[PDB]
């Protein structure tokens, strides 16, 4: 027995928030969280309080510290077969990580729709509001390894499996609705330019480099989602304040047969949220598992991350009303042409028990689509249909991947497939062919119908001949990018010519960065000329003179493409720093903890050192975290209480703590004399929008910080931020 | 043609300073640069200048661009074998990575002994100082993934493949001269223990979490590395500037039967040098590939990592003379009782071509030895002699592994071993079998001999029962993490003590950090209360009374343990940073770069912006990077020339890179009007240690840097840098 008498070991299977407890394996964290397929892993989640040690065999273990040795200073013996065992099975824990979104983070949840859709698709899972279904959600990153940082700057993929009555449903998507290239073809090309370098692999998680924009440059295709990952989309909050696009058109059929076009949506309930680049940057330093803790512990706390499903719906007869081809994944479609359908929610409510057996063998494929949905001829989406299955063979290991138990249906599944590697199903029946008669035929096939039919292709035009060719409607690369440009606020477009002056700053030979400012320079002269004048490069004089190219549809801007244009702010499960000095202001400190979890914002008390302080009543304090410990990095906004502010007053670390807030552009409030901290940032006498100051932390002091909070960072703040040193 | 018609795309085929051109594979870089390992993979280099793109059956390919689809906005053809080839060899890309170890760098070189060491070993490779081997060292951290973080807090390994003529060898060490674990059979405990935590896979490439500490607080043993990972040779300054060690002691087999026992270990001749953690925590944001790419970079600069191998040798008859047992890997062997003899010379000189194929696909393991080497019963050794056999068994695809290209003997192989997945040998023998008569019996067992002899075993006499039992000679766990301690200089041992406290205060259960403490306090007690007092934490009567553990063998310290206390610094391969101005003063810019290049050091010219600036005498001087975009962390200290000061005295950024250089030690030299900097890090005007300043960048300024730079870091400014807010 060495557990501590106290039982402090074991962590509250309550809802607690971030840093109170130790945090758990989902079903002990949250044993009454159900729903069905997290009931249909009961059958293979494997305890251990109070069982003996064994073998895999089941042979108990008297003694797992020491070798089998002839003498006790001799030579391990080759008899020794629970040693052999343990280092063989450890030997072999690894597989291939995936190909490309490698690193990602997993929960359990479930979906359930608004109302019946059955009007336009027969999909079982949108057709009754009662209907609920369990769903297993992966968010990723593109570029890195598994064990690569979490805040790089990137796309980031958006995985959800739908375990539907009528089959698995993948929906596989990313957090910006276009993606980089036209044609599956290129997908290696592509990949292997923004990957690490082939001689020497580096750099890892960055696309900063010589080939990314050597393929870039050449391949002006890529320029639209380039634009959004060098947008602060490209650096999201968390993947609770991110959108997710399924990016190509499908398709919804209904009972009668009709096809309508969609492209599918996830709206954020938490709202739409991003870093700025050094906090990014620095954070994948100080924290690389960010993104992977800050949804563990969300969902740990109650803060479910929630999603709303939407839809963007074209008639078949308005295929060809665009000025772009709605079958190339290179163009979005903007909301104030198309608007979004509010389709359902899904809510994301319980981490996994094994991160190795549930997220990193999950396997979601976009070909997993059901009766109800079917594809589209969009040239990217064609060659993915070949690729997810095919990479799933070596990855977990040959054919049987669906019997992995995160991945199998719960519907009723039987065919005639036999064998393959570690096949667990034992199939009775007689046969296993079809047509036979030795088992009257079963199981067998189904007609399609309006409900529980066989899955049928709807039955698309195809008309010219064997080509391989890129559609003319495809060859238009600049509008979109414009578009996107024109419609985001003036300090998101700063903070984009900030990203494309630092990525072209990274690459070696400088004739790649005049060949992409040069591509700049067809979409927008101002944003070619702000990265120009970074790169110490001067357009020409044909440059100049480039003409823009034409608005999409007669739009010069869209809103809903900005992160920040349309304020959605929503400041649960946010989180303060407080930083403490040795004799606070227990009444400063009520009046802020309280007002914080009314609202349900998290705080992380900070000090110079671990333990507890005592405030001005005698309440002792439990500190969480020091100043380096912790730093503002990893949090939303900064409240210093009043008290013996001497105590921190010339800690540097206590200084630079409010000086990294200050230039990351979050809120920070300063009761009585902490207001003394105003010249380490140089605030005015008479303040400054986004520092809120008082004599104490009672009146309007907490709401005027938690409306700072609401509105994510004090933009207002840009231009003074460069007269700080930090 | 895409290529600039100037051909600034290709890096010259001669040796460069580090960003001065691409970097490329070592085979265009330093084409003239060979061994007899090297040549042998001339019949696996494929080039690709004036070929024809192909598929792999040699197939021209047209239309690289595009998937055959049944008209230009049409489906995707089955019968499209160019696209699925393309695909499948992408969805099979990855392999697993290795187990532990899975981050690392890999470069070329040889090896040549000083002298004949045929009076103590038969190895050929050591036999003769004209006979060079050629060898493959891949540098590594332990926990993190392939995609993880360099300057992690890790123990770093250091494996290198010797190609004799006599069979492989290779050296399977690390940086410390303990390992944390004494018996095999907790291996996979330990390293559980101290990867991600297995529910939510955090943390990557840290130590600082709950599972390592409980397993640390409950196995002793492990304090002895678990210091060496908490001082400063947890974070190396560069792989070229740490040492290495074989851990175990091994066997030389002389051809006379004369058995020595011998530990390993590789000098640096660069010396020794490490970070300090914030730098290397912040480095590990700014640049996660920094150890990766400073040694390609140092090999391409001719900067070649220089080692000098060394054995630590003890008679048969002295098994039993010291205060430890020599077969218990958590003991060290302290050079003031058994000196290291310097035995020769490795010098890696040449980057591999390709990563995947050399660097990951590497297979070494410590039971690859040759005749005149053995091993001991040392039992984590022995267990070691399983797993890396086996492993390679998944992670290579199966028992061919050897005809990889880089891990294929150089000498002859033989044998009647036949198949195996992707067989690359087509053997002729007509038997596959021996004893044979239908081939003569050949290939033929071989009697041992001096040289060219077969490997047989010394006969070591074993006398025991078979048993799972712990040497009671290993059962003393607080005696060499004591001479350790008492061995590091003042400043190293505050280090130690931060590395401790950072630690711990990232343990939530603080039961855990309670034992941590208390086991310091049978190792030293002023250590344990610098921990304690950091972390809130009252020692008790009883530990403030526990006595501290027995002298080495009457070693009260030993110097070689430290890092610094014996200078050794060689400043060639370092890297300055020279922030620019506007107007740059040319003479004192001359007076620098003559200055560095003297001695080998390198620099790097950073501005405001890319692009160029022009000097006073009209030099135009090409920027290297931005303040923020090569930070200080990247270089080993930084000049600031004069010329218009104005220009940047105010810029945030110049300011900020003086405060981080400082705060981690780094010497810093101001010329003329830069010394206006002083005041942004509060240097005295009579100056201070470390900091050089002069009207002007004569000799004499750049003698005092140059010998700042040997000394590595300002040690003595320790005590200033707290109040600095950076
Ligand atoms: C619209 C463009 C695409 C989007 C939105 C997308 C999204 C994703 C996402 C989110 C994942 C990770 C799923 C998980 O979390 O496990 C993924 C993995 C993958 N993607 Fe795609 N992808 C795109 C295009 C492509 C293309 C064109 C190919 C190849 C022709 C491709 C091949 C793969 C492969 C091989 C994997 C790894 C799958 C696994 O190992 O299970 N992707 N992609
Ligand atoms: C003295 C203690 C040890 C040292 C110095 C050591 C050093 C290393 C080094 C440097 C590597 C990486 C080689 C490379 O660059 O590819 C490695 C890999 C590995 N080690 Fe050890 N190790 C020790 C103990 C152990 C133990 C006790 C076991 C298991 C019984 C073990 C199992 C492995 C395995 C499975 C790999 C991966 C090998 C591969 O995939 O090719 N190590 N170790």
């Amino acid at each position: 027995s060495l557990a501590p008498e106290d039982g402090s070991h074991r962590p509250a299977a309550e809802p607690t928030p971030p840093g109170a407890q130790p945090t758990a394996p989902g079903s002990l964290k949250a044993p009454d969280t159900r729903n069905e397929k997290l009931n249909s892993l009961e059958d293979v989640r494997k305890g251990s309080e109070n069982y003996a040690l064994t073998t895999n065999q089941g042979v108990r273990i008297a003694d797992d510290q020491n070798s089998l040795r002839a003498g006790s200073r001799g030579p391990t013996l080759l008899e020794d077969f629970i040693l052999r065992e343990k280092i063989t099975h450890f030997d072999h824990e690894r597989i291939p990580e995936r190909i490309v979104h490698a690193r990602g983070s997993a929960a359990h949840g479930y979906f359930q729709p608004y109302k019946s859709l059955s009007d336009i698709t027969k999909a079982d899972f949108l057709s009754d509001p009662n209907k609920i279904t369990p769903v297993f959600v992966r968010f990723s990153t593109v570029q890195g390894g598994a064990g690569s940082a979490d805040t790089v700057r990137d796309i980031r993929g958006f995985a959800t499996k739908f375990y539907t009555e009528e089959g698995i449903f993948d929906l596989v998507g990313n957090n910006t609705p276009i993606f980089f290239i036209q044609d599956a073809h290129k997908f290696p090309d592509f990949v292997h330019a923004v990957k690490p370098e082939p001689h020497w692999a580096i750099p890892q998680g960055q696309s900063a480099h010589d080939t990314f924009w050597d393929y870039v440059s050449l391949q002006p295709e890529t320029l639209h989602n380039v634009m959004w990952a060098m947008s602060d989309r490209g650096i999201p909050r968390s993947y609770r304040t991110m959108e997710g696009f399924g990016i190509h058109t499908f398709r919804l059929i209904n009972a009668e047969g009709k096809a309508t076009f969609v492209r599918f949506h996830w709206k954020p309930l938490a709202g739409k949220a991003s870093l700025v680049w050094d906090e990014a940057q620095k954070l994948t330093g100080r924290d690389p598992d960010f993104h992977r803790r800050e949804l563990w512990e969300a969902i740990e706390a109650g803060d479910f991350p929630e999603y709303e499903l939407g839809f963007q719906l074209i008639p078949e007869e308005d295929e060809f009303k665009f000025d772009f081809d709605l079958l190339d994944p290179t163009k979005l479609i903007p909301e104030e042409l198309v608007p979004v359908q509010r389709v359902g929610k899904m809510v994301l409510n319980r981490n996994p028990d094994n991160f190795f057996a549930e997220n990193e063998q999950a396997a979601f494929h976009p070909g997993h689509i059901v009766p109800g949905l079917d594809f589209t001829n969009d040239p990217l989406l064609q060659g993915r249909l070949f690729s997810y299955t095919d990479t799933q063979i070596s990855r977990l290991g040959g054919p049987n991947f669906h019997e992995i138990p995160i991945n199998r249906p719960t519907c009723p599944y039987h065919n005639f497939q036999r064998d393959g590697m570690h096949r667990m199903g034992i199939d009775t029946n007689p046969a296993n062919y079809e047509p036979n008669s030795i088992n009257d035929n079963w199981p067998r096939e189904t007609p399609p119908g309006p409900k529980r039919g066989g899955f049928e292709s709807y039955q698309e035009r195809v008309e010219g001949n064997k080509v391989r060719e890129r559609s003319p409607s495809f060859g238009e690369y600049y509008s979109h990018p414009r578009l996107f440009w024109l419609s985001q606020t003036p300090f998101e477009q700063r903070h984009i010519v900030d990203g494309f002056s630092f990525a072209l700053s990274k690459v070696v030979r400088p004739y790649i960065r005049e060949r992409v400012v040069d591509q700049l320079a067809h979409i927008d002269l101002t944003l070619a000329q702000a990265v120009a004048k970074n790169l110490g490069i001067e357009l020409t004089d044909d440059q100049l003179n480039i003409t823009p190219p034409p608005d999409v549809n007669g739009l010069k801007k869209d809103p809903s493409l900005s992160l920040y244009a349309i304020p959605d702010g929503d400041v649960k499960g946010r989180v303060v720093a407080i930083l403490l000095n040795d004799e606070v202001r227990s009444a400063d400190l009520l009046a802020i903890l309280k007002a914080l979890k009314a609202k349900g914002v998290h705080a992380k008390l900070l000090y110079s050192r671990m333990g507890e302080v005592t405030a001005d009543d005698g309440t002792v304090l439990p500190i969480a975290a020091t100043f380096a410990g912790a730093p503002s990095l990893t949090v939303d906004a900064v409240i210093v209480p009043c008290g013996n502010i001497a105590d921190i007053a010339d800690n540097g670390d206590a200084n630079y703590y409010l000086m990294e807030a200050y230039k990351h552009l979050k809120p920070i409030a300063l009761a009585g004399d902490a207001r003394k901290f105003k010249a380490t940032i140089k605030i005015a006498d008479q303040g400054e929008e986004g520092i809120v100051e008082a004599d104490s932390a009672d009146g309007s002091f907490m709401d005027e910080l938690l409306t700072l909070m609401a509105a994510h960072r004090v933009w207002s703040r840009i231009p003074k931020i460069d007269k700080i040193p930090a």
